[PDB]
């Protein structure tokens, strides 16, 4: 079943993949859960997204040391908002190499985030320029276009049925696209479909604010966005 370490919750999704879940109480909304991933790649671990805070991100790392007991080689963060990048200082203090879209790093000061140590860039078709994402193992990084934010990125896990849509994708039973304050309403639908087309074989779609879902999450998000 699910495991807890401090304020964090961990769910095993596949033999080498776990989902990390952290919570932040928002003054007039209550607790909001955010999800990221932990991937075991041979003798090392790869992390996708921080928790909301530095303390919560340190809890992820200590759970990894306790449960997997393999070095964390790198972390990829999916856009410059608190749920995804709020724990950058904890990753840096633990000596983990950090990667984010160049645009996330450029927006990070205005967004109140700490930039990653390295910038990822992308081809016109959305795929990460390989020279900018060295030794990423099974992590396949894809920029689907502007949607939840202009800098949002996605990641597939090679050798699994998993693709991570971060905050771009909502579950198949979602009634709204969430916070559209920094969103591109014109391009959102095409970006949601581009994520789906980049990872055609992925049958488990992991996202930031809902539990893992089928490909139905991709099409239902795109239909909601078509109405924007
Ligand atoms: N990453 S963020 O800074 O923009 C953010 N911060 C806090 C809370 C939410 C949030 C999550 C779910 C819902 C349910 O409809 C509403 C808001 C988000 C959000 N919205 N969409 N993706 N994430
Ligand atoms: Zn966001």
């Amino acid at each position: 079943g699910d495991q807890r370490f401090g304020d964090l919750v961990f769910r095993q999704l596949a033999p080498n993949v776990w989902q990390h879940t952290s919570y932040l109480d928002m003054p007039g909304f209550g607790a909001v859960a955010s999800n990221g991933l932990i991937v075991r790649d041979g003798g090392r671990v790869l992390v996708v997204d921080t928790a909301w805070t530095d303390d919560q991100t340190a809890q992820i790392l200590n759970w990894i040391k306790q449960e997997i007991n393999l070095p964390v080689a790198l972390a990829v963060v999916t856009h410059a908002h608190q749920d995804k990048m709020g724990g950058m200082d904890a990753l840096h203090a633990a000596g983990i190499a950090t990667y984010a879209n160049a645009l996330s790093n450029q927006l990070a000061p205005q967004e109140g985030m700490v930039a990653a140590q390295h910038s990822l860039t992308f081809a016109a078709n959305g795929w990460v320029e390989p020279a900018t994402a060295p030794n990423f193992g099974p992590l396949k990084v894809f920029y689907p276009g502007p949607g939840h934010t202009s800098d949002n990125i996605t990641v597939g896990i090679d050798g699994t049925d998993i693709a991570f849509g971060g905050c771009l994708i909502k579950d198949s039973k979602a009634k709204s696209l969430g916070n559209l304050g920094d969103a591109d309403t014109e391009h959102y639908a095409a970006s949601a479909r581009a994520f789906g087309a980049a990872f055609p074989k992925a049958s488990m779609i992991v996202m930031s604010h809902s539990a893992p879902d089928s490909r139905a999450a991709i099409t239902h998000t795109a239909r909601m966005a078509d109405k924007l």
